[PDB]
């Protein structure tokens, strides 16, 4: 005989584990778009929205970049957003990353003619 | 060579795919769970807080149940969770499901001594 409480823990709880902690999307796509050949990059996001709505962003609100230069433009929106962190160190070559999925607005840096995206400057929080 | 435009597409765009789009979590848990037995359960939600966080709701807003009856708790925070929905033509008893990872406030409808939860209302959209 199961307990209402044991069946709630039993269908809604899964502490500590999430699709993004047992994904190997950031080992794949570090190595994919070529971010583990010199050297394993330590951080680097990338971002699952249609990329005219990331080139949109451009002209959306302009704010001041994180190391104050540039001309860097935060998203009216919130994004969906995939952190890859290189994890227990070193060992380049293998590049073992922390993959952590979320949603957050964006800053980017734009430049150009047109003017597009050329550097991710940050998620906000 | 490369421009920076197209670095920055090659670095952080992946329009088509993410750590929960190319996940088998829902897949996996929602067997290991007991939700595909007889029938696969339609949609479904885990929590990944630890189990006291999400108790602890009990205590906090009190709101009026989104889906269900009873007396229902609204999180002040908002936590870390993954949608499970079927998906479309999946055919029982190989259940096939959607992953969608997110943070969300969410709400549980409590009762008991022990007062904890035994239903997973909703999540705030």
């Amino acid at each position: 005989k199961e307990s209402a409480a044991a069946k709630f823990e039993r269908q809604h709880m899964d502490s500590g584990n999430s699709p993004s902690s047992s994904s190997t999307y950031c080992n794949q796509m570090m190595r994919r778009r070529n971010m583990t050949q010199g050297r394993c990059k330590p951080v680097n996001t990338f971002v699952h929205e249609p990329l005219v709505d990331v080139q949109n962003v451009c002209f959306q609100e302009k704010v001041t970049c994180k190391n104050g230069q540039g001309n860097c433009y935060k998203s009216n929106s919130s994004m969906h957003i995939t952190d890859c962190r290189l994890t227990n160190g070193s060992r380049y070559p293998n590049c073992a990353y922390r993959t952590s999925q979320k949603e957050r607005h964006i800053i980017v840096a734009c430049e150009g003619s047109p003017y597009v995206p050329v550097h991710f400057d940050a998620s906000v929080e």
